[PDB]
Order: structure tokens, then C-alpha cells, then sequence
């Protein structure tokens, strides 16, 4: 049911979406079916977590607070879409880092996703009284997703960084803030129980959300092959701030760092296959475990915080929380 | 004056962006100095044009309509400085069309600029009673332009769409929405003159002057010499529809065409050369003068159209008007 809804809005926003292109854009037929089949491309595929977890918090707080639920499940859903939408707005971006025809459509693709964010909340949400507080919201989170891009992408260029603060600020500010506060924030808004949360401790439960997941997603990028995983694992290649690089750093001796640095960052298969043979002699798999459980009985403590504020949301965070876990 | 106080509020602008990252978004000195040494690069450098405008369009509203002098101005270079910031944002994206970092840092570049778009408009503005009205406008404004570049760039990818009126759609969508009507608004809104004026009237007005710079553009992408025009002409090159292209195909004969046609869109500077070579066997520079004077007429009148009821917007809009003729 919920799902079902999701992609019955979808059709709902991509009419708008693309009618509004026909009737007060002066756009042709050729170009607007050029637009359905991008935007089917981009914006479907993925599980859609982000999206629906906007309704997970929606239904759960107009039930444990009749005509006033059939608007706030659909503004949710029109929320999750938002999210779905700016998540294929990076999407796209990143396949151009990875007279040419076919990036200059790229670019913008990327541009007219994020226009429709905009587009969508602009038109949905034209007499909700969170239109101008929630386009404010969205955009300083899209704002952190861009900044904490930079702080991963310059993680070797100014292995100083390589600190597990600093990795704590790189998931923050480039995952944390999009996937496990976002989606919290706009089923709060929706409902119009924005100020009844806590948001110190909504905000410390999403960081470590984040924590929990890039941490894993770190080990299973070198440890999972590809078709498990099903990408290819190239964060050692990139030289990137991964968890598994911060702590070999902290547990290693003086020559394991030097072996480390020179065959980090680079494409060689063997030098790669140099760093795994490292990341398994410091038996960081067996820190793995203990750290992800450390960070799991932080999440399980915090949830009890906020139910006393908020007994409904509570119960939303641990669905949320269930499909990290 | 002016100018003087347009570079005056860029610093202003630009201190409350970086301490706000330093501050507010837990980012290092160097960052902040690579953002500060970015932000010079894409704002500076260009005429200042587009915010200016604003400027010219505010202190006429002011003195032909004491404390309110100084905000309504100081409102009007904020406005004129999003412009120029969404314009180096638009630039930006121009260069990723013509693990690499220098890519990825100019990505992320074009995100920020426009992040930092929203952020000076919801801080100086957090107080305006036309915040949610300038920023609607603006982002549609900016959805026209992302939706103009997909009528440019697929003009010739579906030379059916090489008419007069498909040319006044690219124009009017690409360009003459973001040159010669945003910064007008902008300067009707800060003023709080927005419902004094004929839109209608306006935004003919700004199409027109549109219609006229980027005929005169195209006629020096072709024939100005690269040293006297400052950029290397590649429109014939890249098949552009540019006013020369439909121009050309109307009074062409049947074999001038198929010669157009097997010589347009090609890098080979033989090629190119016989393309220039049928644009002056057809005498276009002639229509071209007579086409601007005709445009230029009906820019003169319209004026007048809206002096009878906007006596002071007029004196702004003959400014604008004076700088592309
Ligand atoms: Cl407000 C908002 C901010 C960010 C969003 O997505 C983050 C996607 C970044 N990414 C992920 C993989 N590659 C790039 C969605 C909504
Ligand atoms: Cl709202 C707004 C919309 C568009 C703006 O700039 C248009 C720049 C497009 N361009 C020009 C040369 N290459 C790309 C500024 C403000």
C-alpha cells in the first residue's frame, strides 16, 4: 500500500511535471517524450528508501498523535519524491565524473532534476503553510551534500585527514544529513510536528545512522566481491577516506603505514591486492564487528530518549533503522 | 557610485559565506581559502551586466515614485550579485562540456555557486516580505534557461527546426529570460513596484532585446575576427541555429541549400569558409542591418508604452536598451 502510493504520486508529479513543459513552456512532443524517458531512467530504479521513509513518519504520527490524513500522506509522498528526485540530481553528476552530444545532455539532465524539486514543492505545497520553511530545509541539506562532496573528494589534496573525526564529518556532511535526516525532517513537517521532536538527539540518531551504514559499505567496497556486491570496488583505488583506511592507520606499525602510503591510491591490481592483504593482517574485520555494535547500542539507547518525547517517531526510527540493520 | 558600491556588498556577500562555513559547516582554512580563490574566479571578472541592472532599476523607482532608501539599494546589489553568481554558475557548467579531480572540483563548483544563490537570498532577505516571491521567480527563471539549453543544444538532433520563430524560442527561453527580464523584475521587487507595471508589456519588451543581441552575436560569431571579437567563432561549426542559419535558408536557392547542408556542422576550415562564403554571396550582413533597425524600432516604442504607466521604470529599461545598442 504504501509503495503502491509512491508510484501512483509519481505519476501524478511527472504529469504536472511534463504538461506544464507542453502548455506553459512551449516545448514539442519530441522533446517532452525525451523528458518522460529520462526521468523514468534517473528517478526509478533504486529501492526508493530515502522516498519512502518520508511516509514511514507520516503515517506513524497522524495514527499515535479524517479528511486531514488523505493531504499529509499525500504531501509526504510528494516529499519522497523530492528526495528521489535530487538523489538522481547526483546521480547524474557523478556519471560525468566517470561538439559532444551526450554530455552536454548530461549536464543538463542534472539541472532540470533539480529544477523539479523545486517545481514540485512549488506546486503541491503552494497553500501549505511549510512551503517557505521546507524549501529552506532542503535546500541547506542539499548545500551540506555539495560541501560534504568536497570534503571526500579533496580527502588526499590540500593522509593528514585520515582521522576518524574527520571521517565522522565526511558521512555527515555527504551522506548522514541526505539519507537518515532529510527524509526524518520532512515527515515531521508534513505533519506538523516539527518543534514536538527533539532535534539534538534526531540529529545525533542520524550521524550515527550514517556512521553505521559507510562503515559497511566500506568493508563490503574491498571485501564483497563484485558480483555480490554488484559494483566494483574502487575506494582503494581512489585513495579515499574509508573506515577501513583510519583504522589500519591507528593500529599499524611504523613499516605497515609505509607499505601502506605507497601502495595506496593506485590502480596496480597487485598493489590493491597488497593494501586487502594489509586491511586482513591488522585483523580490521575482527574490529569491524565490535565497532558496528558499538554504534548499534547507540542507536537502540537514543530511540529510547526521543520516545519519551515522541512515542510515534520512535517507531518510524526503528523501521528506518531496520533496514540498515 | 554604483559599481563602487556593487564590489562594496560582494565582500559583504562573501564574508558571510565563508564564516558561515567556517562557523556554521565545520570547514578547514584551506577549504575556505580554495572557496574564496573559487568564488573570485566565477563571480569576477565579466561586466557585471546582468546586476548592475538591478541596481539602475532600483535607484529610478526610488527618486520617481529616508531610511528606506539605503535598503532598498542594498537589497537591489544583493539581487544583482545572485544573478552573477547563478551566471558563473551557468559558465561552470560550460566548461565540463568542452580519478580526474580538476573535474570533480568543477562539478562541485557549479553546485555551490548555486547553493550560495539561496543562501544570500535567505539571509539578507529573511526578513523581506517578498522572499518566497523572489525565489519562485527566481528558480523558474532559472528552470527556463536549463529548459532554453535543451532547445539549443538539440537544434539540430531529433534542420526542421531551423525557423525565425523556433530561433525566438531559443532566444527567449536560453537567454532573453535571464538577460533582459530577471534583473528587471529583481528590481521591481526590491522596489516593491512589482503590480505597477505592465508585465505583459515588459516581458515583450525583454524578448525583443534579447532578439537583438543575439542576432548582432551571431552575425560577430561568423565575422568578427577572433582578436577584435575576443573567443574563437564555432557556431557553424557546432551547427548552431543561429539567426545566419535561418536567415540564409529562406532566400537560398534549391542548390545553395544542399551546399549549406553538406558544408554546415563540420570542423574542416574549408568547409567553414564555404559556409561564410555563401552568407555574404547572399548578402545577409544587408537584412541584417535593416532586421536590427526594425527590432530597434519596435524596442523605442514600447517604451513609450510603458511610460504611461511607469514613468521611471522606462528611464532604466532606455539604460539597458543603450548598453547591447
Ligand atoms: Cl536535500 C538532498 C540532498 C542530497 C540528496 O542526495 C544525495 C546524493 C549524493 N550522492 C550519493 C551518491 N552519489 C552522490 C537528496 C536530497
Ligand atoms: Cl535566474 C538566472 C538564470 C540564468 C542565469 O544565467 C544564464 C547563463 C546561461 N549561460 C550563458 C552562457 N552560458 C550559459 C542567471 C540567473
Amino acid at each position: 500500500m504504501p509503495m503502491q502510493m509512491f508510484m501512483q504520486v509519481y505519476d501524478e508529479i511527472q504529469m504536472f511535471l511534463l504538461e506544464e513543459l507542453e502548455l506553459k513552456f512551449d516545448m514539442d512532443p519530441n522533446r517532452v517524450r525525451y523528458l518522460r524517458k529520462m526521468m523514468d531512467t534517473t528517478c526509478l530504479g533504486g529501492k526508493y528508501n530515502r522516498g519512502l521513509t518520508v511516509i514511514d513518519v507520516a503515517e506513524s504520527l497522524l495514527s499515535l498523535s479524517g479528511a486531514r490524513r488523505k493531504r499529509v500522506l499525500h504531501d509526504a509522498c510528494v516529499c519522497g519524491w523530492m528526495i528521489e528526485f535530487l538523489q538522481a540530481h547526483y546521480l547524474v553528476e557523478d556519471d560525468i565524473m566517470d561538439p559532444d552530444v551526450t554530455v552536454q545532455c548530461a549536464i543538463n539532465d542534472g539541472l532540470l532534476l533539480k529544477s523539479w524539486t523545486h517545481m514540485m514543492a512549488m506546486h503541491f505545497f503552494a497553500d501549505r503553510p511549510f512551503l517557505q520553511d521546507l524549501l529552506c530545509r532542503f535546500n541547506r541539506v542539499d548545500y551540506t551534500t555539495a560541501v560534504g562532496q568536497l570534503y571526500d573528494v579533496t580527502s588526499m589534496f590540500d593522509f593528514a585527514e585520515f582521522t576518524l573525526s574527520n571521517y565522522k564529518r565526511i558521512v555527515k556532511y555527504k551522506t548522514a544529513y541526505y539519507t537518515y535526516l532529510l527524509p526524518l525532517v520532512m515527515g515531521l513537517i508534513v505533519s506538523e510536528a516539527l518543534p514536538t521532536v527533539d532535534m539534538g538527539v534526531t540529529e545525533e540518531l542520524a550521524m550515527l545512522m550514517g556512521e553505521y551504514f559507510q562503515v559497511q559499505d566500506d568493508v563490503m567496497d574491498c571485501f564483497t566481491p563484485p558480483e555480490r556486491l554488484g559494483k566494483v570496488g574502487t575506494d582503494i583505488q581512489d585513495a579515499k577516506c574509508s573506515w577501513l583506511a583510519v583504522t589500519f592507520l591507528a593500529k599499524a606499525s611504523s613499516a605497515q603505514v609505509a607499505e601502506f602510503k605507497a601502495n595506496y591510491g593506485s590502480g596496480d591490481s597487485e598493489k590493491v591486492a597488497t593494501v586487502r592483504r594489509l586491511y586482513e593482517e591488522a585483523d580490521l574485520q575482527g574490529d569491524y564487528v565490535a565497532y558496528e555494535a558499538a554504534v548499534a547500542e547507540q542507536v537502540k539507547e537514543l530511540i529510547e530518549k526521543l520516545r519519551l518525547c515522541s512515542p510515534g517517531f520512535a517507531a518510524s526510527v526503528e523501521t528506518l533503522w531496520g533496514k540498515t540493520y
